């Protein structure tokens, strides 16, 4: 595998975040180093994840996926913390997010157990403190729930680099979140039987050197 | 039955990652103002037949254009759209006139969507066709994340003007004409006959119809 004359197309899986999160990250590499091998990015489906990186129908998962583990190797990138957000206009912006306001907002959820991340930890620990009425919307996509946030009147939770890079660029707004939730740990997977192939190495090189934490190159 | 006003119905639409999110802030006020406790789930089109979901009702409404919804099928126009294209303002071709050549020598992002059968399968083929294989940086099935990924980098994306114009208002990315002509798009609800009678499906129907959209949200 040469980098410099490759016309690979990786096929990376993981969430419109971790897609938007990744593939930013991997431009400078490509134009420098390797000008015509594509990158994929593939959303997580409902299916067994395993089985896809098994057939090498896609390369690297990228995220957290609890369920990984069996003829799957993993390295691990770093650690997330959700936050809430909500925009400048919001009336529950004057006296904060304690968790009864909390409770009396509407809100919009990303869904995640259907696809199996850890998100679904997080969606089941606002799923069992909050008022059914007070859930107003549900995607499964983490983008388009900020973008909705940033039209409406709704609360969000989400990972806080997701929740940074959104209220940075708009009116979004962030809080603690008044409920316990876990910290996130973030990783790369991919399937023993690629463990020694040059491209999947040399890819998963390249992603374990990305700084994520400091913007793209 | 179905009375808005006190409905706790959790009504799902399939969607694009853009209709969705053009569709979803646009029912807002409609939900405050007359139906508090009514849920919508924007949910990702699939592989599998859309006609299906629509059928066992586990899908109310697909929102977009699916050619191949047909048979069994209703449909309501809503509104037309047209293509352009984006590029970051930091991007180098931002100087120089981009007519065909050098567009087919500038890096691309595609959103892929055959395998998802909807409308844009139609721009995607055409892009395929025109571009060196080469120029294809970046493959996504998310409108969104080939708009921030265009944000961050230096390549070119071909996208729905109206996601053109909401990302270009941030100021990061520039329109100018795609150098080439696209189909114009025919943006639709669809629902299964099956619930054409349903109440609560057809006053969401109802309610989408009356949406402005070529308005912000109410
Ligand atoms: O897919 C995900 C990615 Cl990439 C990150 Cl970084 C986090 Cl924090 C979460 Cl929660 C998901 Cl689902
Ligand atoms: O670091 C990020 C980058 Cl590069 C993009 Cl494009 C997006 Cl959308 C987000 Cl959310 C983050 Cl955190
Ligand atoms: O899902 C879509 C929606 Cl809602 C619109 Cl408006 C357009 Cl123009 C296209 Cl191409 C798609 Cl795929
Ligand atoms: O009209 C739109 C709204 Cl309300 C949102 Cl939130 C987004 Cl992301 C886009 Cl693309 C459009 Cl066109």
């Amino acid at each position: 595998f040469d980098p410099g004359t490759s016309n690979r197309n990786f096929r990376i899986a993981a969430s419109d975040f971790g897609q938007a999160l990744m593939l930013p990250r991997l431009y400078a590499t490509l134009e420098e180093t390797a000008p015509q091998v594509r990158v994929t990015g593939v959303n997580l489906r409902h299916g067994p994840l395993v089985e896809e990186l098994e057939s090498g129908s896609i390369d690297i998962a990228f995220g957290g996926f609890p369920t990984l583990s069996a003829g799957i190797k993993t390295q691990t990138l770093f650690r997330e913390e959700y936050v809430c957000v909500m925009r400048q206009s919001h009336p529950a912006l004057t006296h904060g997010l304690d968790l009864e306001a909390f409770r009396q907002c509407r809100h919009i959820i990303v869904t995640a157990h259907e696809f199996n991340h850890v998100h679904e930890q997080v969606e089941a620990r606002l799923l069992e403190l909050l008022p059914p009425e007070s859930i107003r919307f549900t995607t499964e996509n983490f983008l388009v729930s900020a973008v909705i946030a940033e039209e409406t009147d709704v609360i969000l939770t989400i990972p806080s680099r997701l929740a940074r890079w959104f209220a940075n660029r708009g009116g979004l707004t962030i809080f603690p979140v008044p409920i316990e939730l876990p910290s996130i740990e973030v990783k790369q997977y991919w399937h023993e039987r690629y463990d020694k192939d040059p491209g999947n190495i040399w890819l998963r090189r390249v992603i374990a050197k990305i700084g994520f934490q400091n913007p793209p190159a």
